[PDB]
């Protein structure tokens, strides 16, 4: 794998979304990992509707506004033919009735892809397919006032993981001994982190969990 890879600088990937006070990170992670691989299999970047897996992924397990999984999101999308742009279903941040349109589908996929539960694993699917959907332990106040460098939480779970998020990338910092990241996207706006990002430890023990369960959609 390179040293250093970053996806945002090849166009994989949208700004920064905000989930507000609704439990959809899930939908952000899942429609951040779709929006990669549609751009790599058309060479269009179009913004995905979370709303829409929100409000209709039910079937597949999901939870609304209470949580849900990202490969349920990628079933959900492949049982349904399709998912609508934001721009025709945008963001509530409430779950409501199903509006799925079909006029308005710009995603698809046929399946997804579960990484095997290792570091190493992960950063050959982030080098070679594009943007990954992972769970992360974010459950320490140390994380929700994260500001920048590379977060590490000693008391970090490998095994109990309570956010969706979506790795962009990896590097290292030239500064002092630990010094590899995963760049994490998150969706909770620009403001938080390092413009809505968070470099966290990689190499370091699968730290919060980060190589626990990454899956990414097939197009
Ligand atoms: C996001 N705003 C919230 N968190 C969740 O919905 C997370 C997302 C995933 S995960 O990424 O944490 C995860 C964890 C373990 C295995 C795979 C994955 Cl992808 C699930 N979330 C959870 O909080 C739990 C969950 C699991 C299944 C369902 I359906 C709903 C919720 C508790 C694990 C809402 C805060």
């Amino acid at each position: 794998a390179p040293r250093s890879v970053d996806w945002r600088e090849k166009g994989y990937v949208t700004p920064v979304k905000n989930q507000g006070q609704c439990g959809s990170c899930w939908a952000f992670s899942a429609t951040g990992a779709l929006e990669g691989q549609m751009f790599r299999k058309t060479g269009r970047l179009i913004s995905l509707s979370e709303q829409n897996l929100v409000d209709c992924s039910g079937p597949q397990g999901n939870e609304g506004c209470n949580g849900g999984l990202m490969d349920y999101a990628f079933q959900y999308v492949q049982d349904n033919g399709g998912l609508d742009s934001e721009e025709s279903y945008p963001y509530e941040a409430t779950e409501e009735s199903c509006k799925y349109n079909p006029k308005y589908s710009v995603a698809n996929d046929t399946g997804f892809v579960d990484i095997p539960k290792q570091e190493k694993a992960l950063m050959k699917a982030v080098a070679t397919v594009g943007p990954i959907s992972v769970a992360i332990d974010a459950g320490h106040e140390s994380f929700l006032f994260y500001k920048e460098g590379i977060y590490f939480e000693p008391d970090c779970s490998s095994e109990d993981m309570d956010h969706g998020v979506l790795v962009v990338g990896y590097g290292f910092e030239s500064t002092s001994d630990n010094n590899k990241y995963w760049l994490v996207k998150n969706s909770w706006g620009e403001e938080w982190g390092m413009g809505g990002y968070v470099k966290m430890a990689k190499d370091r023990r699968n730290h919060c969990g980060i190589a626990s369960a990454a899956s990414y959609p097939t197009v």
